[PDB]
């Protein structure tokens, strides 16, 4: 809407406090005229119908139970446009500033988050599975990071093309948290999953099988459940690249780190110039070590450090 930048504040699903970018108009809206061409958060009340109504708030503050799953996705958008325009010179999702929006309380007890095509969209969770899904950072990174994958490689979401699209979305949802750096790890929705259990998440990127997921290509899913396993093979990708960052020996093979920074630019530069919608795992492996080879050439450590990663997962 048109109106002007004010600043309200309020609390986050996890109870934290935080500024938000709000528009006035009559009421204060959650739309963010700071970044780009705006970050906008709707209220999707509980029904499925999409985007919803541009969240408007009578008073500029946000404390309300009802409230704390739209801070959260507003605010979390914010820190991944930040992440996207200050590491790694894009702007927006489209790299043209587009608008970003996301609706919020979408359906009843939803235990999901998605890109649907055009906007993020945050379920409440049930409870017990899952608090409102827009409280992890890592929860909105990934799904903002699809529309970057729409915009750019456009890995088809299905077999091995849909898991890199989903390790992609990890990746950059972890990268986004350290650049956050609260409570930054290697795993994945840690922040929302389980209120009732401790210590858990939904994916582990340090170790995929400590929740079943595959860490070596010879372990990779082959039914037809969930695309082909794309949230399942995808920690065959999530571990590579864990190596790449962190090193370690896998199966064996030993991995010297060179670090998140340098994983993200790697990676960055694959998504955005080598894979494509068909793009496999070995095709990742050959993009992920043309990338490098751009970036710090073809003797460097950090090629060294791509390929035994790759090799430690069984990706030829
Ligand atoms: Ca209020
Ligand atoms: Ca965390
Ligand atoms: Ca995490
Ligand atoms: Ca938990
Ligand atoms: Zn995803």
């Amino acid at each position: 809407i048109t109106g002007t930048s004010t600043v309200g504040v309020g609390r986050g699903v996890l109870g934290d406090q935080k500024n938000i970018n709000t528009t006035y108009s009559t009421y204060y809206y959650l739309q963010d005229n700071t970044r780009g061409n705006g970050i906008f958060t709707y209220d999707a009340k509980y029904r499925t119908t999409l985007p919803g109504s541009l969240w408007a708030d009578a008073d500029n503050q946000f404390f309300a139970s009802y409230d704390a799953p739209a801070v959260d996705a507003h605010y979390y958008a914010g820190v991944t446009y930040d992440y996207y325009k200050n590491v790694h010179n894009r702007l927006s999702y489209d790299g043209n500033n587009a608008a970003i929006r996301s609706s919020v309380h979408y359906s009843q007890g939803y235990n999901n988050a998605f890109w649907n095509g055009s906007q993020m969209v945050y379920g409440d969770g049930d409870g017990q599975t899952f608090i409102p899904l827009s409280g992890g950072i890592d929860v909105v990174a990934h799904e903002l990071t699809h529309a970057v994958t729409d915009y750019t490689a456009g890995l088809i979401y299905q077999n091995e093309s849909g898991a890199i699209n989903e390790a992609i979305s990890d990746i950059f949802g972890t990268l986004v948290e350290f650049y956050a750096n609260k409570n930054p790890d290697w795993e994945i929705g840690e922040d929302v999953y389980t209120p009732g259990i401790s210590g858990d998440s939904l994916r582990s990127m340090s170790d995929p099988a400590k929740y079943g997921d595959p860490d070596h290509y010879s372990k990779r899913y082959t039914g037809t459940q969930d695309n082909g396993g794309v949230h399942i093979n995808s920690g065959i990708i999530n571990k590579a690249a864990y190596l790449i960052s962190q090193g370690g020996t896998h199966y064996g093979v030993s991995v010297v780190g060179i670090g998140r920074d340098k994983l993200g630019k790697i990676f960055y530069r694959a998504l955005t110039q080598y894979l494509t919608p068909t793009s496999n795992f070995s095709q990742l492996r050959a993009a992920a070590v043309q990338s490098a080879t751009d970036l710090y050439g073809s003797t460097s450590q950090e090629v060294a450090s791509v390929k035994q990663a790759f090799d430690a997962v069984g990706v030829k």
